[PDB]
Formats: structure tokens, C-alpha cells, sequence
């Protein structure tokens, strides 16, 4: 009744257009899950590997037949006959039925898809919400999200070494009033965009990457916005993050960090001490709470000199500095590195996984932000998972766009629908602070 009986993957679309895939999970009496999967980049080999076709006649090779066919082929058959509900049980016997370090047999987009397939029946069956079922019953805070609103690095053309520049309304009451918080600046800046001519077409993630003049220049606009919205900038409003990805710009033969990568031949070419240093002049000269990947992924003493400067006064997320893995996570709490890891369910593959680098984070005074991809699907499974685990933030996207926007309308849900049991800690989210 409760028993698996179909399993079935099929190529779909994420938000860049590019194949990704679908798993669907139907148990004896009918109970139904689907798990979409997001893209995953890939920085290194201790990271759960997505399976792409290869064959570049079809969607340049990327393409998910392969992946689906596992799914269809391979796991179905093991999995079909387990309870839908042991969830730790069904993820284990995909590893091992994977058998490889990195899911890259099976295919980490095929394992995630039916892991998140299964959770989904799973709460359909016993007719619980989604973060209930994976939370148990102590779930109540929503997330206090960081919301990508401006584009450097790679993603722009303008003169800036910093990939995402986010702003967090930590000073909201309610998730629902942060979100009209966020909404508000984000069409104020789009406003002053156009006034100053600058480009407001979107990026992957709903934000902009107009031509500014440098980081400085962006980050006084988003100031601009957040005032002409008629909000605070500071603890008591709006605040402001970075993801630096700053292993776009370090060069590992010289060990050090060139901003003329990204910002013309003028621009500063720092080591790691020195790196220190800038991420600090910006947090004296700027509302900043969050920083993300300020230090290389493998730069593992700058993180710790990072750590004792700023540690107690910013959050340090390390994103391709943990990959959401538990074996670098347990290092980087050892080695004092970091105070915050960024969790991409789909870089680790499994919910079970997953749930085990929150909990780690956690039990060490760091912060688990659940995270979105850049090619993002209609699912809102990241949602339930930063309320299941009462994580306290969230990382998914600017304010357009739908692969965006579906996280926060589900989150709009969860809110409503734990009512007076719902909690938004806004500033108080920082546990790690």
C-alpha cells in the first residue's frame, strides 16, 4: 500500500533551456512524487557528477537520455518494493547500487531525481506537507533569503571581479513582508536603471548586470534602490552580500588573487593577506552580512585568516570551498575556516546526504543555506527543505523569473500555512554570529 510500485525518468527542460530530467514515483495506493533536478556545475572531482549524453548533434551533449535510462533501466527495478517512506534506506541502496565515489555511473541528476521523487510521494501519502515530512513536527522558521539582485564576474561585461551581489531583508517581521521588501528595491533599482540608461534585461537568475563603472558603483545603486524603496540600509532594514567566486580569479601558479581577470588592466592583483584586507575595507564601508567564496576553494589558510578577521562580525559561506560535502565541511569546522556552507542538494545527490551536511553545519555553530542552481526547474523542493530544517536562510534567486520566484510563492505557502506557528528571525537567523 505504502510499497513503491513504478519508478520513471524522462527529459525535461531547466530554465537555460538545456536538458535536465523528471523522476516520477507512484506507491500501491496511489500516492505520487515528482523530483525535478537543477544543473550542476561541476568545480572538482569530490562532487557528485551529473551524467550528460556527450552526443553534440543533440542540444550540444547535453542532453539526459542517459541519465533517464538509469533511472528507468537500473534504479527502478532496485528500488520498486520499498516502503515509500524509508527514505535513508532507498538513498543508501542507490550509492551502493552506484557503487562510485562521485554517483558517476548511475549519474548524480538520475539518483537526485528519484531521492527527492521519493520524499514527495512520500508526504503525498500520508498527505503531510512536504517540509513536515522531512522535518518532523518542530518545523516553523522561514528563511531570511539573499536575493541575487546585481551580476559581476563572468556573468557581465562590466568592470567587476564579484559574481552575485545580494541583498537580505533582515529587518522584515514576516517572510511575506520580506519578500515585498525585496520586490520593492528590485524594481526600484530596475527604475533607476533605466533612468541612467543602463541594461535591464535579466540574467540566469532574474538579476541584472548592467555596465557600471566598477563594484563601487554597483553597490551605491543597490544603496540607491533600497532607499528609494524607503527602506533602511542595515540591520534594521536591508543589508547587503557578496558572492565573490573568487576561485574565477585566483591564479594558482602565483597564488594570488587577479582582479584584472574581470576589471581591466588598472585593477589590483592581491594575495591572499591583501585579499583579507579589501573583503574587510567593504564590510567597514558597507551594510555587509554575508560573504560568499571571499577565498580560493583550495586557499585553505587565507579562509582561516578570513575566518579570525571578520568571522565574528560577517557570515562566511563556503560554496566550492565545501561543495556540499561532509568530508571538507568537517575540515573547515576542525581548521576554523568559514562559518556557513552553501547546500546544493544536487552537487551531493541524495536528500539523505544532504540533510546529514545540515545537521554537521549546524552542530558546529555554522549555517546551512539551501541553495539554487542556474538552471533551475518549476520545483520548490529547496523551500521545504530550508523550513524542514528550520535552516533560517535561503539563497534562490532574484525577484523575476519564474525558476526563481516559484521558491518564494512556495515559501508564501509554507508561511501561510503554519500561521501562528510561523517564525521569520530576520537578523537573529545569523546563529553563527
Amino acid at each position: 500500500m505504502s510499497i513503491i510500485t513504478d519508478v520513471y525518468a524522462r527529459e525535461v527542460l531547466d530554465s537555460r533551456g538545456n536538458p535536465t530530467l523528471e523522476v516520477e514515483v507512484y506507491t500501491e495506493s496511489g500516492a505520487f512524487g515528482r523530483g525535478m533536478v537543477p544543473s550542476g556545475a561541476s568545480t572538482g572531482e569530490h562532487e557528485a557528477v551529473e551524467l550528460r549524453d556527450g552526443d553534440k548533434s543533440r542540444y550540444l551533449g547535453l542532453g539526459t537520455q542517459k541519465a533517464v535510462d538509469n533511472v528507468n533501466n537500473i534504479i527502478a527495478k532496485a528500488i520498486i518494493g520499498y516502503d515509500v517512506r524509508d527514505q535513508q534506506a532507498i538513498d543508501r541502496a542507490m550509492i551502493a547500487l552506484d557503487g562510485t565515489p562521485n554517483k558517476g555511473k548511475l549519474g548524480a541528476n538520475a539518483i537526485l531525481g528519484v531521492s527527492i521523487a521519493v520524499a514527495r510521494a512520500a508526504a503525498d501519502y500520508l498527505e503531510v506537507p512536504l517540509y513536515t515530512y522531512l522535518g518532523g513536527f518542530n518545523t516553523k522558521v522561514l528563511p531570511t533569503p539573499m536575493m541575487n539582485i546585481i551580476n559581476g564576474g563572468s556573468h557581465s561585461d562590466a568592470p567587476i571581479a564579484f559574481q552575485e551581489f545580494m541583498i537580505m531583508p533582515v529587518g522584515a517581521p514576516t517572510f511575506k513582508e520580506g519578500l515585498r521588501w525585496g520586490a520593492e528595491v528590485f524594481h526600484a533599482l530596475k527604475k533607476i536603471l533605466k533612468e541612467r540608461g543602463l541594461v535591464t534585461a535579466v540574467g540566469d537568475e532574474g538579476g541584472f548586470a548592467p555596465k557600471f563603472e566598477g563594484t563601487e558603483d554597483g553597490v551605491e545603486t543597490i544603496l540607491k534602490a533600497i532607499e528609494a524603496a524607503g527602506y533602511e540600509a542595515g540591520e534594521n532594514g536591508i543589508m547587503i552580500g557578496f558572492d565573490c567566486a573568487s576561485s574565477e580569479f585566483y591564479d594558482k601558479e602565483r597564488k594570488v588573487y587577479d582582479y584584472t581577470k574581470f576589471e581591466g588592466e588598472g585593477a589590483a592583483v592581491r594575495t591572499s593577506a591583501e585579499q583579507v584586507d579589501y573583503l574587510e575595507e567593504l564590510v567597514n564601508k558597507y551594510p555587509i552580512i554575508t560573504i560568499e567564496d571571499g577565498m580560493d576553494e583550495n586557499d585553505w589558510d587565507g579562509w582561516k585568516v578570513l575566518t579570525e578577521r571578520l568571522g565574528k562580525r560577517v557570515q562566511l559561506v563556503g560554496d566550492d570551498f565545501f561543495v556540499t560535502n561532509t568530508e571538507y565541511l568537517a575540515r573547515g569546522i576542525k581548521e576554523n575556516a568559514a562559518n556557513s556552507i552553501l547546500i546544493k542538494v544536487n552537487q551531493i545527490g541524495t536528500l539523505t546526504e544532504t540533510f546529514e551536511a545540515i545537521e554537521m553545519a549546524a552542530e558546529a555553530g555554522y549555517t546551512a543555506v539551501v541553495s539554487h542552481r542556474s538552471g533551475e526547474t518549476e520545483d520548490s523542493t529547496i523551500a521545504d527543505i530550508a523550513v524542514a530544517t528550520n535552516a533560517g536562510q535561503i539563497k534562490t534567486g532574484s525577484l523575476s523569473r519564474t525558476d526563481r520566484i516559484a521558491k518564494y510563492n512556495q515559501l508564501l505557502r509554507i508561511e501561510d500555512q503554519l500561521g501562528e506557528v510561523a517564525q521569520y528571525k530576520g537578523i537573529k537567523s545569523f546563529y553563527n554570529l
